[PDB]
């Protein structure tokens, strides 16, 4: 059995193994960092099954859960939030924050999202690249999602910057153990102080809603509130920052499409839809442990055995998407849902907000910087480690 996570075939492409398995062994076994085995599902049909089957659980204290890192097995000891729950507890809690992320609710956020992108793009232009190129990630890819989720949570304008920086240090690969620890701690303390503040006088933010509708009525306690808020911050922020950086880099790999998009921003929506399918920056989140024996494909997954369904592979399933490995912004979509945001009950709570942020970036970035280009050869781009989720650490540019 091979070691999983597999390594990306190259900086921007998914693991070469996937296509192989999809053709020969759609459901196979893999070895996890701690020696334990888990079942790896690669076909779209089979991935959808896993993400919706009621015979599978997300509870991490249940033995056999497919943890992929040392920090994971340790983060499984803490009181679980809805991301780690099953029915009925899962929706019972998810429903406490869902209101903010509905299609309608997100539509109304648009002007705010636009003002956010517009403002950062200007702080950038005003910064200029006179003496050389600047990191698009630090100046743009990072602040955009960070400022929005923090603002939605309840962080006042003046604090967005420092906290945006703390959350970054938190997941930076070059950060030392103590550096990452202090940042994580700092975030939790701040969130804890916010809850103490919104309990006294509530405002218009997610933390105030939990405080007012859950903490006070006794449905959850202070710590529960802080952990839910923390979840919303860490569950999609690094992915957003990556989708943005990968988006700019993808447009520089296909000047053709970059034209068609600069020529018609109203295409952003379907471009983002192709970015989210092509670049699955979150491919290790659909994991389960069998609650009982279940059959997937030609294999029998016995109770309490772990399962990992790759949505990155499923998004390249040639049996659903024609020419899966070709980035087609004008792509003719099939009837099956691409899995960039998962599937089933657990489908990303912020799917509409993510798409709204992406559509607003790629429908405004080149229109404010049409002479914007990546200041490094396409083969010297600093992608994330080959063995981790696809993304980009730093992206120098000129405009
Ligand atoms: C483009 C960026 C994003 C991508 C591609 C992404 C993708 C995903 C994926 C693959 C999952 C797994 C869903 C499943 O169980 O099948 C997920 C879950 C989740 N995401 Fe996102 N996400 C992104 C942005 C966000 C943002 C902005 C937030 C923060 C508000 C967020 C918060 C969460 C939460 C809380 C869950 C757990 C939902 C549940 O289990 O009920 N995501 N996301
Ligand atoms: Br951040
Ligand atoms: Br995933």
């Amino acid at each position: 059995a091979p070691s999983f996570p597999f390594s990306r075939a190259s900086g921007p492409e998914p693991p070469a193994e996937f296509a192989k398995l999809r053709a020969t062994n759609p459901v196979s076994q893999v070895k996890l960092f701690d020696g334990s085995l888990a079942w790896l599902v690669t076909k779209h049909k089979d991935v959808c099954f896993v993400a919706t089957s009621e015979k599978l659980s997300k509870v991490r204290t249940r033995q056999g859960f497919p943890e992929l890192s040392a920090s994971g097995k340790q983060a499984a000891k803490a009181k679980p939030t809805f991301v780690d729950m099953d029915p009925p507890e899962h929706m019972h809690q998810r429903s406490m924050v869902e209101p903010t992320f509905t299609p309608e609710a997100v539509k109304n956020l648009q002007p705010y999202i636009q003002r956010t992108v517009d403002d950062l793009l200007e702080q950038m232009k005003q910064k200029g690249c006179a003496n050389g190129p600047v990191d698009l990630v630090k100046e743009f890819a990072l602040p955009v999602p960070s400022y929005i989720i923090y603002t939605l949570l309840g962080v006042p304008f003046n604090d967005l910057e420092y906290l945006t920086q703390q959350n970054a240090i938190r997941t930076n690969g070059s950060s030392t153990a103590r550096e990452a620890s202090a940042a994580n701690q700092e975030l939790l303390d701040y969130l804890a102080i916010l809850v103490e503040q919104r309990l006294v006088e509530p405002k218009d933010d997610i933390i105030s809603k939990l405080c007012t509708e859950q903490v006070k009525p006794g449905n959850i306690d202070k710590s529960d509130a802080v952990q839910i808020a923390f979840l919303l911050l860490v569950a999609g922020n690094a992915t957003m920052v990556n989708m943005i950086a990968l988006g700019v880099a993808t447009l520089a790999q296909h000047p053709d499409q970059l034209a068609q998009l600069k020529a018609n921003p109203s295409l952003a929506p379907q471009f983002v839809e192709e970015l989210c399918r092509y670049h699955t920056a979150s491919a290790l989140a659909i994991k389960r442990t069998a609650k009982e024996d279940v059959m997937i494909g030609d294999k029998l997954v016995r109770a309490n055995e772990g399962i990992i369904a790759s949505n990155q592979s499923a998004n390249r399933d040639e049996e659903v998407f024609e020419n899966p490995d070709e980035f087609n912004m004008n792509r003719k979509w099939p009837p099956q849902d691409p899995l960039g945001f998962g599937f089933g009950d657990h489908r990303c709570i912020a799917e509409h907000l993510a798409k709204a942020e992406l559509t607003t970036v790629f429908s405004t970035l080149y229109q404010k910087f049409p002479d914007l280009k990546v200041a490094v050869p396409l083969g010297k781009i600093n992608y994330t480690p080959l063995n981790r989720d696809v993304g980009i650490v730093d992206l120098p540019v000129i405009f």
